[PDB]
């Protein structure tokens, strides 16, 4: 039953670009399914994002497959990529973030 | 409305190992969409499956995502993999082929 990675729900997908006050949350999700399990990691602006990219940090629920950032700054603003991948094959999609 | 290759038909798919008598002619599949139109590629063994590979080439009809040779011989036994891919993602399937 092996099979590639998937995204499962595209309809939480379909909004792209996101265009958010100051100090709000923003959570980003790439739901995903796949044989095995497959991993999921996120790239800002094509570049791995880590935690100490910014002060606030961030959090990854991975049952849910979203990137959270509270109290966003406008030096968040950019591309939200999630790499989803298992060894039958890599998906990718990206999000725009825009702090108003 | 960019998005990762994905397969549109995993019936045609779920048949993974085959056992062909020798001198047949099998087809194997691997329905894709996505956005931009994947381009799809087949490797035997892991390897780039070139038409020189064996006497008979073999035809690949782009349109219907299948991969087709005429009178197995047992030589041509192995593992054969669709690999599909665009900007978005990479995915891949594999057949196993038996000549009887």
């Amino acid at each position: 039953n092996k099979r590639a990675p998937y995204w499962t729900n595209t309809e939480k997908m379909e909004k792209r670009l996101h265009a958010v006050p100051a100090a709000n949350t923003v959570k980003f999700r790439c739901p995903a399914g796949g044989n095995p399990m497959p991993t999921m990691r996120w790239l800002k602006n094509g570049k791995e994002f880590k935690q100490e990219h910014r002060i606030g940090g961030y959090k990854v629920r991975n049952q849910h497959w979203s990137l959270i950032m509270e109290s966003v700054v406008p030096s968040d603003k950019g591309n939200y990529t999630c790499v989803v991948e298992n060894e039958y094959g890599s998906i990718n999609h990206t999000y725009h973030l825009d702090v108003v």
